[PDB]
Protein backbone atom coordinates (compact mmCIF):
# COMPACT_ATOMS: atom_id res chain seq x y z
CA UNK A 1 0.00 0.00 0.00
CA UNK A 2 1.24 3.28 -0.03
CA UNK A 3 2.98 5.36 2.44
CA UNK A 4 0.70 7.92 4.08
CA UNK A 5 1.16 10.07 7.10
CA UNK A 6 -1.89 12.79 8.46
CA UNK A 7 -0.96 15.81 10.61
CA UNK A 8 -3.31 17.03 12.42
CA UNK A 9 -3.67 20.23 14.91
CA UNK A 10 -2.83 19.22 18.31
CA UNK A 11 -4.95 20.24 21.14
CA UNK A 12 -4.51 22.38 24.11
CA UNK A 13 -1.44 19.94 26.01
CA UNK A 14 -0.08 20.13 22.54
CA UNK A 15 0.12 16.50 22.00
CA UNK A 16 -3.84 15.44 22.19
CA UNK A 17 -5.50 15.88 19.21
CA UNK A 18 -6.91 19.31 18.83
CA UNK A 19 -10.13 20.47 17.66
CA UNK A 20 -10.34 20.55 13.74
CA UNK A 21 -13.41 19.13 11.33
CA UNK A 22 -10.70 19.25 8.77
CA UNK A 23 -8.62 16.99 10.55
CA UNK A 24 -11.45 14.81 11.99
CA UNK A 25 -12.71 14.18 8.40
CA UNK A 26 -9.38 12.93 6.66
CA UNK A 27 -9.00 10.88 9.89
CA UNK A 28 -12.62 9.21 9.07
CA UNK A 29 -11.61 8.77 5.62
CA UNK A 30 -8.38 7.09 5.84
CA UNK A 31 -10.18 4.52 8.62
CA UNK A 32 -12.99 4.24 6.61
CA UNK A 33 -10.77 3.00 3.40
CA UNK A 34 -9.19 0.83 5.63
CA UNK A 35 -5.12 1.42 4.16
CA UNK A 36 -2.45 1.45 7.22
CA UNK A 37 -1.62 5.27 7.52
CA UNK A 38 0.56 7.19 10.79
CA UNK A 39 -1.26 10.11 12.39
CA UNK A 40 1.23 13.45 13.83
CA UNK A 41 -0.31 15.65 15.79
CA UNK A 42 1.01 19.43 15.26
CA UNK A 43 1.23 22.16 18.40
CA UNK A 44 0.98 25.62 16.22
CA UNK A 45 1.96 27.31 18.97
CA UNK A 46 5.26 25.35 19.31
CA UNK A 47 5.43 24.18 15.61
CA UNK A 48 8.51 21.60 15.34
CA UNK A 49 11.81 23.13 13.26
CA UNK A 50 11.87 19.28 11.46
CA UNK A 51 7.82 19.65 10.31
CA UNK A 52 8.61 23.49 9.01
CA UNK A 53 10.71 21.77 7.13
CA UNK A 54 9.30 19.26 5.22
CA UNK A 55 5.98 21.77 5.23
CA UNK A 56 7.03 25.04 5.12
CA UNK A 57 3.98 27.41 6.74
CA UNK A 58 1.60 24.67 5.90
CA UNK A 59 -1.41 24.18 8.53
CA UNK A 60 -2.50 21.27 9.52
CA UNK A 61 -4.58 19.09 8.13
CA UNK A 62 -1.82 17.93 5.50
CA UNK A 63 -0.97 14.49 4.27
CA UNK A 64 2.18 12.90 2.63
CA UNK A 65 1.41 10.05 0.50
CA UNK A 66 4.78 8.40 -0.97
CA UNK A 67 6.26 11.53 0.75
CA UNK A 68 4.89 13.88 -1.07
CA UNK A 69 2.91 16.27 1.12
CA UNK A 70 -0.50 17.28 -0.11
CA UNK A 71 -2.77 19.99 1.30
CA UNK A 72 -6.18 21.16 0.97
CA UNK A 73 -8.79 18.85 2.54
CA UNK A 74 -11.12 19.07 -0.57
CA UNK A 75 -8.39 18.15 -2.68
CA UNK A 76 -6.95 15.72 -0.68
CA UNK A 77 -10.94 13.78 -0.24
CA UNK A 78 -11.13 13.83 -3.48
CA UNK A 79 -7.18 12.24 -4.16
CA UNK A 80 -7.87 9.57 -1.88
CA UNK A 81 -11.22 8.61 -3.04
CA UNK A 82 -10.13 8.61 -6.74
CA UNK A 83 -6.45 6.24 -5.79
CA UNK A 84 -8.32 4.14 -3.23
CA UNK A 85 -10.94 2.79 -5.00
CA UNK A 86 -12.77 -0.22 -5.74
CA UNK A 87 -12.00 -3.48 -6.43
CA UNK A 88 -9.46 -3.12 -3.65
CA UNK A 89 -11.32 -0.03 -1.36
CA UNK A 90 -14.59 1.10 -0.74
CA UNK A 91 -15.91 3.88 -2.57
CA UNK A 92 -17.35 6.28 -0.09
CA UNK A 93 -18.85 9.01 -2.25
CA UNK A 94 -22.57 9.39 -1.86
CA UNK A 95 -25.02 8.09 -4.54
CA UNK A 96 -27.05 10.46 -3.96
CA UNK A 97 -25.56 13.95 -4.53
CA UNK A 98 -28.65 15.32 -1.65
CA UNK A 99 -25.80 14.16 0.45
CA UNK A 100 -23.43 16.44 -0.22
CA UNK A 101 -25.58 19.18 0.51
CA UNK A 102 -27.51 18.61 3.31
CA UNK A 103 -26.48 20.19 6.65
CA UNK A 104 -23.72 22.12 4.96
CA UNK A 105 -25.20 25.45 6.02
CA UNK A 106 -25.81 24.58 9.28
CA UNK A 107 -21.85 25.52 10.70
CA UNK A 108 -22.31 29.30 9.67
CA UNK A 109 -25.80 29.99 11.46
CA UNK A 110 -23.96 28.54 14.40
CA UNK A 111 -20.87 30.86 14.60
CA UNK A 112 -22.93 33.70 14.09
CA UNK A 113 -24.79 32.23 16.88
CA UNK A 114 -22.07 31.79 19.28
CA UNK A 115 -20.01 34.51 17.95
CA UNK A 116 -22.75 37.42 18.74
CA UNK A 117 -22.75 39.14 21.90
CA UNK A 118 -25.76 41.63 21.91
CA UNK A 119 -28.43 39.59 23.47
CA UNK A 120 -31.72 41.64 21.75
CA UNK A 121 -30.05 39.32 18.49
CA UNK A 122 -29.70 35.66 20.08
CA UNK A 123 -32.90 34.74 19.47
CA UNK A 124 -33.11 35.39 15.77
CA UNK A 125 -29.69 33.61 15.53
CA UNK A 126 -31.24 30.75 17.76
CA UNK A 127 -33.64 30.47 15.29
CA UNK A 128 -31.35 30.50 12.30
CA UNK A 129 -29.60 27.92 13.63
CA UNK A 130 -32.59 25.49 14.30
CA UNK A 131 -33.97 26.56 10.98
CA UNK A 132 -30.91 24.61 9.21
CA UNK A 133 -30.93 21.67 12.22
CA UNK A 134 -34.92 21.09 10.69
CA UNK A 135 -33.62 20.73 6.93
CA UNK A 136 -31.15 18.49 8.16
CA UNK A 137 -33.30 16.48 10.69
CA UNK A 138 -36.05 16.63 7.64
CA UNK A 139 -33.64 14.88 4.73
CA UNK A 140 -32.60 11.90 7.76
CA UNK A 141 -36.15 11.16 8.10
CA UNK A 142 -37.13 11.39 4.20
CA UNK A 143 -37.23 8.77 2.48
CA UNK A 144 -33.54 8.23 -0.20
CA UNK A 145 -36.34 6.67 6.89
CA UNK A 146 -34.77 4.36 9.25
CA UNK A 147 -31.24 4.61 7.01
CA UNK A 148 -27.92 4.92 9.44
CA UNK A 149 -26.62 7.43 7.71
CA UNK A 150 -26.86 10.44 5.37
CA UNK A 151 -27.08 8.09 2.04
CA UNK A 152 -27.90 4.93 3.72
CA UNK A 153 -26.61 2.41 5.97
CA UNK A 154 -22.96 2.77 5.35
CA UNK A 155 -20.60 5.89 6.07
CA UNK A 156 -19.62 8.06 3.28
CA UNK A 157 -17.74 11.05 2.51
CA UNK A 158 -21.06 13.55 3.47
CA UNK A 159 -20.68 12.12 6.65
CA UNK A 160 -17.26 12.37 7.39
CA UNK A 161 -17.41 16.30 6.59
CA UNK A 162 -20.78 16.66 8.09
CA UNK A 163 -20.35 14.63 11.40
CA UNK A 164 -16.94 16.41 13.13
CA UNK A 165 -18.92 19.77 12.30
CA UNK A 166 -22.77 18.80 14.00
CA UNK A 167 -20.17 17.39 16.80
CA UNK A 168 -18.78 20.68 17.10
CA UNK A 169 -22.06 22.68 17.35
CA UNK A 170 -23.64 19.95 19.76
CA UNK A 171 -20.53 20.53 22.32
CA UNK A 172 -19.70 24.27 21.82
CA UNK A 173 -23.56 25.44 21.77
CA UNK A 174 -24.27 23.41 24.55
CA UNK A 175 -21.42 24.81 26.62
CA UNK A 176 -21.62 28.68 25.79
CA UNK A 177 -25.54 29.06 25.17
CA UNK A 178 -27.15 26.05 27.25
CA UNK A 179 -28.59 24.85 23.53
CA UNK A 180 -29.63 21.83 23.14
CA UNK A 181 -30.50 20.07 19.22
CA UNK A 182 -34.24 19.43 20.08
CA UNK A 183 -35.18 15.65 21.17
CA UNK A 184 -38.50 16.60 18.56
CA UNK A 185 -35.38 16.42 15.90
CA UNK A 186 -35.64 12.65 15.58
CA UNK A 187 -33.76 12.21 12.27
CA UNK A 188 -30.56 13.98 13.79
CA UNK A 189 -30.64 12.38 16.94
CA UNK A 190 -30.94 9.14 15.05
CA UNK A 191 -27.90 10.29 12.94
CA UNK A 192 -25.99 10.84 16.24
CA UNK A 193 -26.46 8.56 18.25
CA UNK A 194 -25.27 6.26 15.14
CA UNK A 195 -22.37 8.10 14.88
CA UNK A 196 -20.99 7.57 18.39
CA UNK A 197 -21.63 3.98 18.56
CA UNK A 198 -18.84 3.98 15.43
CA UNK A 199 -15.65 4.20 16.43
CA UNK A 200 -14.81 6.10 13.36
CA UNK A 201 -16.12 8.96 14.76
CA UNK A 202 -15.92 8.25 18.66
CA UNK A 203 -11.89 7.52 17.97
CA UNK A 204 -11.31 10.38 15.97
CA UNK A 205 -13.14 13.64 17.97
CA UNK A 206 -11.36 15.25 20.69
CA UNK A 207 -12.69 15.45 23.96
CA UNK A 208 -15.71 17.72 24.75
CA UNK A 209 -13.03 19.68 27.00
CA UNK A 210 -10.75 20.37 24.15
CA UNK A 211 -13.64 21.23 22.01
CA UNK A 212 -15.03 23.76 24.12
CA UNK A 213 -11.61 25.45 24.90
CA UNK A 214 -10.80 25.10 21.46
CA UNK A 215 -13.76 28.50 21.57
CA UNK A 216 -13.14 30.09 25.02
CA UNK A 217 -12.13 32.70 23.16
CA UNK A 218 -14.79 32.61 20.10
CA UNK A 219 -17.44 32.32 21.90
CA UNK A 220 -19.15 35.89 23.37
CA UNK A 221 -20.69 34.86 26.59
CA UNK A 222 -24.63 36.50 27.12
CA UNK A 223 -26.41 37.69 29.76
CA UNK A 224 -29.09 35.31 30.82
CA UNK A 225 -32.02 36.32 29.59
CA UNK A 226 -34.72 37.67 32.17
CA UNK A 227 -38.35 36.14 31.86
CA UNK A 228 -41.22 39.28 32.60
Amino acid sequence: EPLIELFVKAGSDGESIGNCPFSQRLFMILWLKGVVFSVTTVDLKRKPADLQNLAPGTHPPFITFNSEVKTDVNKIEEFLEEVLCPPKYLKLSPKHPESNTAGMDIFAKFSAYIKNSRPEANEALERGLLKTLQKLDEYLNSPLSTRKFLDGNEMTLADCNLLPKLHIVKVVAKKYRNFDIPKEMTGIWRYLTNAYSRDEFTNTCPSDKEVEIAYSDVAKRLPSKVPK
